[PDB]
Protein backbone atom coordinates (compact mmCIF):
# COMPACT_ATOMS: atom_id res chain seq x y z
CA UNK A 1 0.00 0.00 0.00
CA UNK A 2 3.28 2.59 0.26
CA UNK A 3 4.80 3.16 -2.80
CA UNK A 4 8.51 2.02 -3.51
CA UNK A 5 11.29 4.81 -4.36
CA UNK A 6 12.71 4.46 -7.71
CA UNK A 7 14.57 7.66 -8.94
CA UNK A 8 16.39 10.12 -6.78
CA UNK A 9 13.46 12.69 -5.24
CA UNK A 10 16.32 15.62 -5.80
CA UNK A 11 18.61 14.58 -8.61
CA UNK A 12 16.80 11.91 -10.67
CA UNK A 13 19.78 8.74 -10.37
CA UNK A 14 19.18 5.38 -8.96
CA UNK A 15 22.22 4.67 -7.52
CA UNK A 16 21.21 3.69 -4.32
CA UNK A 17 23.34 2.63 -1.16
CA UNK A 18 21.50 0.74 1.58
CA UNK A 19 22.18 2.39 4.93
CA UNK A 20 19.82 0.97 7.49
CA UNK A 21 16.46 -1.51 7.35
CA UNK A 22 14.28 -1.40 10.65
CA UNK A 23 11.75 -3.69 8.77
CA UNK A 24 7.92 -3.10 8.97
CA UNK A 25 6.79 -0.75 11.70
CA UNK A 26 3.68 1.14 12.61
CA UNK A 27 3.15 4.85 11.74
CA UNK A 28 5.02 6.79 14.43
CA UNK A 29 1.82 9.50 14.73
CA UNK A 30 -0.96 6.49 14.79
CA UNK A 31 -1.68 6.26 18.61
CA UNK A 32 -4.31 3.71 19.15
CA UNK A 33 -7.67 2.89 21.24
CA UNK A 34 -6.79 1.29 24.19
CA UNK A 35 -7.62 -2.48 23.08
CA UNK A 36 -7.08 -6.40 24.08
CA UNK A 37 -5.24 -6.56 20.76
CA UNK A 38 -3.86 -4.97 17.85
CA UNK A 39 -3.76 -7.59 15.26
CA UNK A 40 -4.56 -5.09 12.17
CA UNK A 41 -2.59 -2.53 13.16
CA UNK A 42 -1.16 -1.37 9.85
CA UNK A 43 2.83 -1.73 9.10
CA UNK A 44 5.03 -0.36 6.45
CA UNK A 45 8.75 -1.29 5.62
CA UNK A 46 11.31 1.42 7.45
CA UNK A 47 14.44 1.62 5.78
CA UNK A 48 16.82 4.59 3.74
CA UNK A 49 19.01 4.41 0.83
CA UNK A 50 21.89 6.96 0.26
CA UNK A 51 21.90 8.71 -3.36
CA UNK A 52 25.40 8.14 -4.32
CA UNK A 53 24.90 11.27 -7.37
CA UNK A 54 24.05 13.87 -4.73
CA UNK A 55 23.70 12.24 -1.30
CA UNK A 56 20.23 12.77 -0.35
CA UNK A 57 19.30 10.02 1.93
CA UNK A 58 15.91 8.75 1.94
CA UNK A 59 13.43 6.54 2.69
CA UNK A 60 12.76 3.22 0.70
CA UNK A 61 9.22 3.74 0.42
CA UNK A 62 6.62 7.01 0.29
CA UNK A 63 3.50 6.25 2.87
CA UNK A 64 0.12 7.96 0.92
CA UNK A 65 0.27 11.99 1.84
CA UNK A 66 -3.60 11.61 2.26
CA UNK A 67 -3.34 9.27 4.53
CA UNK A 68 -1.04 10.76 6.80
CA UNK A 69 -1.74 15.15 6.71
CA UNK A 70 -5.62 14.70 5.88
CA UNK A 71 -6.51 14.15 9.21
CA UNK A 72 -2.98 15.19 11.08
CA UNK A 73 -2.80 15.70 15.00
CA UNK A 74 -2.16 19.10 16.34
CA UNK A 75 -2.06 21.25 19.42
CA UNK A 76 -3.48 24.43 20.51
CA UNK A 77 -0.64 25.61 22.71
CA UNK A 78 2.71 26.22 21.46
CA UNK A 79 5.44 26.19 24.35
CA UNK A 80 8.05 28.90 24.80
CA UNK A 81 10.61 27.64 23.38
CA UNK A 82 8.85 26.88 19.78
CA UNK A 83 7.48 30.11 20.46
CA UNK A 84 10.81 32.00 20.78
CA UNK A 85 12.21 30.28 17.61
CA UNK A 86 9.12 31.33 15.48
CA UNK A 87 9.72 34.82 17.09
CA UNK A 88 14.02 33.75 15.78
CA UNK A 89 13.04 32.80 11.80
CA UNK A 90 10.96 36.07 11.52
CA UNK A 91 13.99 38.08 12.56
CA UNK A 92 16.32 35.94 10.26
CA UNK A 93 13.89 35.88 7.07
CA UNK A 94 13.06 39.73 7.81
CA UNK A 95 16.31 41.41 8.69
CA UNK A 96 19.09 39.60 6.92
CA UNK A 97 16.74 40.57 3.48
CA UNK A 98 14.95 44.07 4.33
CA UNK A 99 11.57 42.65 4.07
CA UNK A 100 9.64 45.71 4.36
CA UNK A 101 6.34 46.15 6.15
CA UNK A 102 3.45 45.26 4.32
CA UNK A 103 4.90 42.22 2.24
CA UNK A 104 3.35 39.39 1.58
CA UNK A 105 4.84 35.95 2.96
CA UNK A 106 3.28 32.36 2.16
CA UNK A 107 3.44 29.68 4.32
CA UNK A 108 3.31 26.01 3.25
CA UNK A 109 2.40 23.49 6.04
CA UNK A 110 1.49 26.60 7.88
CA UNK A 111 -0.38 24.00 10.39
CA UNK A 112 -2.59 25.90 13.14
CA UNK A 113 -0.73 29.48 12.03
CA UNK A 114 1.61 30.45 14.51
CA UNK A 115 4.29 30.75 12.16
CA UNK A 116 2.17 33.25 10.08
CA UNK A 117 0.86 35.10 13.16
CA UNK A 118 4.24 35.95 14.18
CA UNK A 119 4.88 37.44 10.59
CA UNK A 120 1.63 39.20 10.96
CA UNK A 121 2.65 40.83 14.21
CA UNK A 122 5.78 41.85 12.51
CA UNK A 123 3.34 43.63 9.93
CA UNK A 124 3.34 41.68 7.11
CA UNK A 125 0.66 40.23 4.84
CA UNK A 126 0.01 36.25 5.12
CA UNK A 127 -1.40 33.19 4.15
CA UNK A 128 -0.93 29.52 4.58
CA UNK A 129 -1.16 26.55 2.89
CA UNK A 130 -2.10 22.91 4.77
CA UNK A 131 -3.51 19.86 4.06
CA UNK A 132 -4.95 19.14 7.49
CA UNK A 133 -8.61 19.97 6.88
CA UNK A 134 -9.10 19.59 10.96
CA UNK A 135 -6.30 21.71 11.69
CA UNK A 136 -6.81 24.52 8.83
CA UNK A 137 -10.64 24.99 10.09
CA UNK A 138 -9.29 25.79 13.41
CA UNK A 139 -6.12 28.36 11.79
CA UNK A 140 -9.28 30.01 10.08
CA UNK A 141 -11.11 30.56 13.08
CA UNK A 142 -8.32 31.92 14.60
CA UNK A 143 -7.93 34.36 11.42
CA UNK A 144 -5.01 32.90 10.20
CA UNK A 145 -6.33 32.49 6.05
CA UNK A 146 -5.24 28.62 4.84
CA UNK A 147 -5.83 27.07 1.59
CA UNK A 148 -6.30 23.23 3.13
CA UNK A 149 -4.59 21.92 0.19
CA UNK A 150 -1.22 20.24 -0.60
CA UNK A 151 1.25 22.32 -2.23
CA UNK A 152 1.22 22.15 -5.91
CA UNK A 153 1.95 24.35 -9.20
CA UNK A 154 -1.98 24.41 -9.56
CA UNK A 155 -2.52 25.84 -6.43
CA UNK A 156 0.78 28.22 -6.79
CA UNK A 157 -1.07 29.69 -9.55
CA UNK A 158 -4.23 30.27 -7.27
CA UNK A 159 -2.32 32.14 -5.17
CA UNK A 160 -0.65 34.52 -7.43
CA UNK A 161 -3.91 35.05 -8.58
CA UNK A 162 -5.84 35.84 -5.81
CA UNK A 163 -2.90 37.02 -3.59
CA UNK A 164 0.01 38.00 -5.46
CA UNK A 165 3.29 37.88 -5.66
CA UNK A 166 4.91 36.60 -1.84
CA UNK A 167 8.13 38.11 -1.19
CA UNK A 168 8.72 34.88 0.86
CA UNK A 169 7.01 31.60 0.53
CA UNK A 170 8.39 29.61 3.88
CA UNK A 171 8.08 26.10 4.52
CA UNK A 172 9.00 25.00 8.73
CA UNK A 173 10.17 21.13 8.26
CA UNK A 174 7.51 20.15 5.69
CA UNK A 175 10.15 20.13 2.64
CA UNK A 176 11.07 16.84 4.14
CA UNK A 177 7.83 15.36 3.88
CA UNK A 178 6.84 16.07 0.18
CA UNK A 179 7.74 13.17 -2.13
CA UNK A 180 6.97 15.26 -5.11
CA UNK A 181 10.16 18.31 -4.37
CA UNK A 182 10.46 18.97 -7.98
CA UNK A 183 6.57 19.90 -8.73
CA UNK A 184 7.36 22.37 -5.41
CA UNK A 185 10.50 24.05 -6.79
CA UNK A 186 8.25 24.65 -9.81
CA UNK A 187 5.46 26.09 -8.12
CA UNK A 188 7.78 28.10 -6.44
CA UNK A 189 9.62 29.43 -9.14
CA UNK A 190 6.42 30.46 -11.00
CA UNK A 191 5.78 32.18 -7.42
CA UNK A 192 8.95 33.79 -6.97
CA UNK A 193 9.25 37.18 -8.00
CA UNK A 194 12.58 39.11 -8.79
CA UNK A 195 14.10 39.61 -5.21
CA UNK A 196 11.56 36.38 -3.72
CA UNK A 197 12.67 34.51 -1.46
CA UNK A 198 11.71 30.21 -0.65
CA UNK A 199 12.66 29.51 2.64
CA UNK A 200 12.95 25.98 4.34
CA UNK A 201 14.13 24.53 7.36
CA UNK A 202 14.62 21.08 7.78
CA UNK A 203 16.59 18.74 9.85
CA UNK A 204 20.18 18.56 8.68
CA UNK A 205 21.79 15.50 7.47
CA UNK A 206 25.49 16.60 8.91
CA UNK A 207 23.88 16.93 12.45
CA UNK A 208 21.66 13.80 11.98
CA UNK A 209 25.18 11.61 11.52
CA UNK A 210 27.08 13.13 13.77
CA UNK A 211 24.91 13.08 16.63
CA UNK A 212 23.71 9.07 15.65
CA UNK A 213 19.76 10.74 15.67
CA UNK A 214 18.20 7.16 13.91
CA UNK A 215 15.03 8.48 15.87
CA UNK A 216 14.22 10.77 13.65
CA UNK A 217 14.08 8.23 11.02
CA UNK A 218 9.90 7.73 10.29
CA UNK A 219 7.32 7.16 7.33
CA UNK A 220 6.84 10.88 7.47
CA UNK A 221 10.19 11.81 6.83
CA UNK A 222 10.82 10.97 3.27
CA UNK A 223 13.94 12.86 3.08
CA UNK A 224 17.40 13.77 5.43
CA UNK A 225 18.80 16.51 4.04
CA UNK A 226 22.54 18.10 3.15
CA UNK A 227 23.11 21.45 1.32
CA UNK A 228 24.29 19.77 -2.07
CA UNK A 229 21.31 17.47 -2.34
CA UNK A 230 19.27 20.54 -2.53
CA UNK A 231 22.15 22.52 -5.04
CA UNK A 232 21.36 19.77 -7.36
CA UNK A 233 17.45 19.84 -6.78
CA UNK A 234 17.03 23.41 -7.21
CA UNK A 235 20.06 23.70 -10.52
CA UNK A 236 16.80 21.89 -12.70
CA UNK A 237 14.24 24.39 -11.61
CA UNK A 238 15.68 27.64 -12.28
CA UNK A 239 16.44 28.47 -8.30
CA UNK A 240 19.33 29.28 -7.08
CA UNK A 241 20.50 28.84 -3.05
CA UNK A 242 21.94 32.04 -2.07
CA UNK A 243 21.98 31.72 1.78
CA UNK A 244 22.13 29.28 4.95
CA UNK A 245 21.65 29.40 8.55
CA UNK A 246 22.63 26.74 10.65
CA UNK A 247 20.45 26.40 13.75
CA UNK A 248 20.44 24.17 17.29
CA UNK A 249 16.24 23.10 17.18
CA UNK A 250 15.40 19.85 15.87
CA UNK A 251 18.71 18.17 16.91
CA UNK A 252 20.61 20.43 14.42
CA UNK A 253 18.55 22.32 11.21
CA UNK A 254 19.38 24.38 8.82
CA UNK A 255 17.12 27.14 7.31
CA UNK A 256 18.26 27.56 3.67
CA UNK A 257 16.77 30.26 1.23
CA UNK A 258 16.57 30.24 -2.56
CA UNK A 259 15.83 32.70 -5.41
CA UNK A 260 15.80 32.28 -8.58
CA UNK A 261 19.19 32.21 -10.50
CA UNK A 262 18.46 35.55 -12.23
CA UNK A 263 16.82 37.25 -9.61
CA UNK A 264 18.37 39.96 -7.01
CA UNK A 265 19.56 37.96 -4.34
CA UNK A 266 23.50 37.53 -4.55
CA UNK A 267 24.71 33.96 -3.24
CA UNK A 268 26.35 34.40 -0.26
CA UNK A 269 29.75 32.42 0.70
CA UNK A 270 28.66 30.17 3.25
CA UNK A 271 26.48 28.19 0.76
CA UNK A 272 29.84 26.94 -0.58
CA UNK A 273 31.43 26.93 2.55
CA UNK A 274 28.63 23.95 3.74
CA UNK A 275 29.09 21.73 0.46
CA UNK A 276 33.26 22.01 1.29
CA UNK A 277 32.36 21.12 4.91
CA UNK A 278 29.99 18.02 3.74
CA UNK A 279 32.56 16.74 1.58
CA UNK A 280 35.70 17.23 4.42
CA UNK A 281 32.90 15.60 6.99
CA UNK A 282 32.68 12.07 4.89
CA UNK A 283 29.20 12.24 3.10
CA UNK A 284 29.90 11.09 0.03
CA UNK A 285 31.41 8.11 1.29
CA UNK A 286 30.37 5.00 1.60
CA UNK A 287 32.35 4.14 4.96
CA UNK A 288 30.41 7.37 6.62
CA UNK A 289 27.27 5.57 6.10
CA UNK A 290 28.21 1.86 7.55
CA UNK A 291 29.67 3.56 10.04
CA UNK A 292 26.05 5.23 10.84
CA UNK A 293 24.51 1.74 10.60
CA UNK A 294 27.04 0.41 13.04
CA UNK A 295 26.37 2.91 15.33
CA UNK A 296 22.58 2.81 15.38
CA UNK A 297 23.24 -1.24 15.98
CA UNK A 298 25.63 -0.19 18.75
CA UNK A 299 23.34 2.25 20.45
CA UNK A 300 19.88 0.25 20.27
CA UNK A 301 21.74 -2.48 22.04
CA UNK A 302 23.34 -0.24 24.52
CA UNK A 303 20.20 1.40 25.38
CA UNK A 304 17.99 -1.69 25.71
CA UNK A 305 20.54 -3.57 28.22
CA UNK A 306 20.44 -0.03 30.09
CA UNK A 307 16.98 0.04 30.56
CA UNK A 308 16.24 -3.59 31.01
CA UNK A 309 19.59 -3.91 33.72
CA UNK A 310 17.56 -1.05 35.50
CA UNK A 311 14.24 -2.39 35.61
CA UNK A 312 16.06 -6.00 36.87
CA UNK A 313 17.28 -3.95 39.80
CA UNK A 314 13.66 -3.03 40.63
CA UNK A 315 13.66 0.41 39.16
CA UNK A 316 10.72 2.33 37.72
CA UNK A 317 11.23 3.68 34.42
CA UNK A 318 8.78 5.87 31.93
CA UNK A 319 9.21 7.83 29.37
CA UNK A 320 9.47 11.77 29.12
CA UNK A 321 7.13 12.54 26.05
CA UNK A 322 5.42 10.85 22.71
CA UNK A 323 6.78 12.48 20.16
CA UNK A 324 7.06 10.69 16.62
CA UNK A 325 10.57 10.14 17.21
CA UNK A 326 9.59 8.26 20.20
CA UNK A 327 7.98 5.62 18.47
CA UNK A 328 11.18 4.79 16.31
CA UNK A 329 13.28 4.47 19.52
CA UNK A 330 10.87 2.21 21.07
CA UNK A 331 9.96 -0.31 18.23
CA UNK A 332 13.47 -0.55 17.02
CA UNK A 333 14.74 -1.10 20.46
CA UNK A 334 11.97 -3.48 20.79
CA UNK A 335 10.58 -1.77 24.46
CA UNK A 336 7.16 -2.76 25.73
CA UNK A 337 5.08 -1.90 28.65
CA UNK A 338 7.16 -4.02 30.72
CA UNK A 339 10.06 -2.09 29.88
CA UNK A 340 8.40 1.83 30.31
CA UNK A 341 5.56 1.55 32.17
CA UNK A 342 3.69 4.67 30.85
CA UNK A 343 4.99 7.76 28.30
CA UNK A 344 3.76 10.98 29.79
CA UNK A 345 2.49 13.71 27.43
CA UNK A 346 1.40 17.37 27.77
CA UNK A 347 -0.48 17.17 24.36
CA UNK A 348 -4.39 16.05 25.97
CA UNK A 349 -5.79 14.00 22.80
CA UNK A 350 -2.54 11.70 22.96
CA UNK A 351 -3.64 11.29 27.25
CA UNK A 352 -5.61 7.80 27.27
CA UNK A 353 -4.40 6.47 23.77
CA UNK A 354 -1.35 3.71 23.40
CA UNK A 355 1.68 3.75 21.45
CA UNK A 356 1.85 2.55 17.41
CA UNK A 357 3.71 -1.18 18.11
CA UNK A 358 4.86 -1.01 21.74
CA UNK A 359 1.35 -0.07 22.80
CA UNK A 360 2.72 1.70 25.73
CA UNK A 361 0.11 4.09 27.46
CA UNK A 362 0.32 7.63 27.41
CA UNK A 363 -0.78 9.60 30.45
CA UNK A 364 -0.69 12.81 31.55
CA UNK A 365 1.94 14.67 33.69
CA UNK A 366 -0.08 15.04 36.36
CA UNK A 367 -0.83 10.86 36.75
CA UNK A 368 3.16 10.84 36.56
CA UNK A 369 3.71 13.28 39.24
CA UNK A 370 1.47 10.99 41.24
CA UNK A 371 4.01 7.98 40.51
CA UNK A 372 7.56 7.20 42.06
CA UNK A 373 9.51 6.60 39.23
CA UNK A 374 13.36 6.56 39.31
CA UNK A 375 14.33 7.06 35.58
CA UNK A 376 12.38 8.59 32.56
CA UNK A 377 13.54 7.70 29.06
CA UNK A 378 13.37 11.43 27.31
CA UNK A 379 12.07 11.14 24.22
CA UNK A 380 11.96 14.26 23.33
CA UNK A 381 15.84 14.92 23.88
CA UNK A 382 15.67 18.09 21.33
CA UNK A 383 13.48 20.20 23.88
CA UNK A 384 16.51 18.58 26.77
CA UNK A 385 17.57 22.52 28.20
CA UNK A 386 13.10 23.34 28.39
CA UNK A 387 12.11 19.86 29.83
CA UNK A 388 15.73 19.72 32.42
CA UNK A 389 14.82 23.47 33.41
CA UNK A 390 11.45 22.90 34.80
CA UNK A 391 12.25 19.45 36.66
CA UNK A 392 14.45 20.57 39.59
CA UNK A 393 11.76 18.54 42.19
CA UNK A 394 12.09 15.35 40.49
CA UNK A 395 16.10 16.36 40.42
CA UNK A 396 16.36 17.01 43.82
CA UNK A 397 14.71 13.79 44.83
CA UNK A 398 17.05 11.84 42.98
CA UNK A 399 15.34 11.07 39.79
CA UNK A 400 17.39 10.38 36.61
CA UNK A 401 17.07 10.98 32.87
CA UNK A 402 18.14 8.74 29.98
CA UNK A 403 19.29 10.49 26.79
CA UNK A 404 19.67 8.60 23.85
CA UNK A 405 22.17 10.54 21.82
CA UNK A 406 24.67 11.08 20.58
CA UNK A 407 25.25 8.06 22.82
CA UNK A 408 23.09 7.07 25.79
CA UNK A 409 23.65 9.02 29.35
CA UNK A 410 22.53 9.43 32.56
CA UNK A 411 21.39 12.96 33.47
CA UNK A 412 22.60 14.15 36.10
CA UNK A 413 26.20 13.26 35.50
CA UNK A 414 28.24 12.31 38.42
CA UNK A 415 30.47 15.36 38.37
CA UNK A 416 30.05 19.27 37.49
CA UNK A 417 29.94 19.78 33.75
CA UNK A 418 32.60 22.35 32.72
CA UNK A 419 35.59 21.83 30.43
N1 LIG B 1 2.64 18.73 0.42
C1 LIG B 1 2.25 19.53 1.45
N2 LIG B 1 1.92 20.83 1.26
C2 LIG B 1 1.54 21.62 2.30
N3 LIG B 1 1.47 21.18 3.57
C3 LIG B 1 1.79 19.90 3.88
C4 LIG B 1 2.21 18.98 2.82
N4 LIG B 1 2.44 17.80 3.41
C5 LIG B 1 2.21 17.93 4.73
N5 LIG B 1 1.82 19.19 5.01
C6 LIG B 1 1.47 19.77 6.33
O1 LIG B 1 2.68 20.12 7.00
C7 LIG B 1 2.58 19.73 8.37
C8 LIG B 1 3.47 18.53 8.61
S1 LIG B 1 5.06 19.13 8.97
C9 LIG B 1 4.83 19.72 10.63
C10 LIG B 1 5.70 20.97 10.87
C11 LIG B 1 4.93 22.29 11.01
N6 LIG B 1 5.23 23.25 9.89
C12 LIG B 1 5.28 22.98 12.30
O2 LIG B 1 6.44 23.35 12.51
O3 LIG B 1 4.43 23.20 13.17
C13 LIG B 1 1.15 19.34 8.64
O4 LIG B 1 0.43 20.47 9.15
C14 LIG B 1 0.71 18.84 7.27
O5 LIG B 1 -0.70 18.91 7.07
CL1 LIG C 1 8.93 16.64 11.01
ZN1 LIG D 1 20.18 12.20 -5.80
Amino acid sequence: TARAVTTCRMCGAQDWQEVVDFGPVPLADSFLEPAASYDDEPRYPLAVVSCRSCRLMSLTHVVDPEVLYRTYPYTTSDSETIKKHMGHVVAVCVERFGIPEGSFVLEIGSNTGSQLKAFQNAGMRTLGIDPARNIAAVANERGIETLPEFFSVDTAALVKKTHGTPQLVLGRHVFAHIDDVSAVAEGVRDLLGPDSLFAIEVPYLVDMLERNEFDTIYHEHLSYIGVGSLVALFRRHGLRVVDVERLAVHGGSILVFVGLDEGTRATAPVVEELIALEKERGLYEDATYERFARHVAEITAELTSMVRSLRAEGKRIAGYGAPAKGNTLLNVCGLTADDLEFCCDTTEFKQGLVLPGTHIPVRSPEYAKTQAIDYYLLLAWNYGEEILAKEGPFLADGGRFILPNPRPSIVPPGEHHHH
